[PDB]
C-alpha cells in the first residue's frame, strides 16, 4: 500500500565511497531506476525490520547524512595476504551474499560503517568472507544487516551490552566464563547510540512518536512519472518558500496548501517518527537499530 518507499528521507544517497558508477539512480534513490545497494532492501521478507521502518534511513543514507561515521579504513581488502582489519568482525557474522557484488557493508562494533571489498572483477563468495573471479559486477554494495537509522543527540556513553547468561556475542566477550559453554548462530537485535559501542540486546522493544517534522513527509512532483521533491521548498503557514505545495490533512495543518497551483504534493510518511528503544529498563533514542546473525556462546554448565 505504500507507493513512496523510494522517496527517501535526507539526501537519499545509497552508494558507498569508491563505487560511484550507479550514482544516476542511487544518488539519490527515487521512484525511477535500479540501485544495487538499495533495491534488495525492498524484496518482501528479506529485510523485515527495515521494511517495518522503511521511511527511516538505510546505513549508507545515514553515512551520507553524517549520522554514522565511516570506519578507518572504510573498506577492507579481502584479498590481502596477512589480513585486513575487518576479518574478525566479519567472521563471527553469518551472512549470505548474492552473486556479483564487489562490496558489502556493515555497522561495526564501534558504531561506524565498515565494508569488505574485492578487486575488479572479483565478487564476494556466498558467505561474504572471500573473493573469487566472476558477466559484469553490480555497481554498489550489499547491506549485510537488517537495520534502520535516524539522527540523535541522546548520549549513550553509559550503555553497554547486557545479555542474561551470554559469555560472547559476536566480537564482544561480556564476562568471565570458565565453564563449558553452548554455541549457536543467533539473530540478535542491537542498537548504536551517540558515544556508545554496538549494544546487543536480549529483546527488541521499540516505540515511535509520530510528528510533523520534514522527514515525516514524502513529497512528489510530476516529471515533465513521479519524482521526489524536497519539502524544505514549501512555505509553512505564515512563512515563505521557493515553490508552491499542497498535500494531505497533516501537511496542510502546518504548511500552505495551494491545491491546483502546487508544484508538488506532500503526504505524511507511513511509519515515520522518532524511534526510541528500551535498553536495560530505560528508553533511549538510538542512532541505528538492527539485527544481525552472529555466533553467541552461552553459559551451559
Amino acid at each position: 500500500e505504500d507507493p513512496h518507499l523510494r522517496n527517501r528521507p535526507g539526501k537519499g544517497h545509497n552508494y558507498i565511497d569508491g563505487m560511484t558508477q550507479e550514482d544516476a539512480t542511487c544518488k539519490p534513490v527515487t521512484y525511477a531506476g535500479a540501485c544495487s545497494s538499495f533495491d534488495v532492501l525492498l524484496e518482501k521478507g528479506k529485510f523485515p525490520l527495515f521494511q517495518s521502518y522503511a521511511h527511516h534511513r538505510t546505513l549508507l543514507e545515514a553515512v551520507h547524512d553524517t549520522i554514522i561515521a565511516k570506519a578507518d579504513p572504510p573498506s577492507c581488502d579481502l584479498q590481502s595476504a596477512h589480513g585486513n582489519p575487518c576479518m574478525k568482525e566479519k567472521l563471527v557474522m553469518k551472512t549470505h551474499c548474492p552473486n556479483d557484488y564487489q562490496s558489502a557493508h556493515y555497522l561495526n562494533n564501534d558504531g561506524k560503517m565498515a565494508s569488505v571489498k574485492c578487486p575488479p572483477k572479483y565478487e564476494l563468495t556466498e558467505d561474504c568472507n572471500f573473493c573469487r573471479q566472476m558477466a559484469s559486477l553490480k555497481k554498489g554494495s550489499y547491506p549485510l544487516q537488517d537495520l534502520f537509522c535516524q539522527s540523535s543527540e541522546d548520549d549513550g556513553s553509559k550503555l553497554k551490552t547486557k545479555m542474561k547468561g551470554v559469555c560472547e556475542v559476536g566480537v564482544q566477550a561480556l564476562k568471565k566464563c570458565d565453564g563449558q559453554l553452548s554455541t549457536a548462530h543467533e539473530v540478535v537485535p542491537f542498537a548504536v547510540f551517540k558515544n556508545s559501542k554496538k549494544v546487543y540486546l536480549d529483546k527488541l522493544d521499540l516505540k515511535t512518536e509520530e510528528n510533523l517534522l520534514p522527514d515525516s513527509f514524502v513529497c512528489f512532483e510530476h516529471k515533465g512519472e513521479l519524482k521526489s521533491f524536497d519539502i524544505s521548498q514549501c512555505p509553512k503557514i505564515g512563512g515563505h518558500g521557493s515553490k508552491k505545495c499542497t498535500g494531505d490533512a497533516a501537511f496542510c495543518s502546518a504548511y500552505e496548501c495551494t491545491a491546483q497551483y502546487a508544484n508538488a504534493y506532500c503526504s505524511h510518511a507511513n511509519g515515520s517518527g522518532i524511534v526510541q528503544i528500551q535498553v536495560s529498563g530505560v528508553w533511549k533514542k538510538p542512532l541505528c537499530v538492527g539485527y544481525e546473525r552472529v555466533v553467541v556462546k552461552r553459559e551451559l554448565s
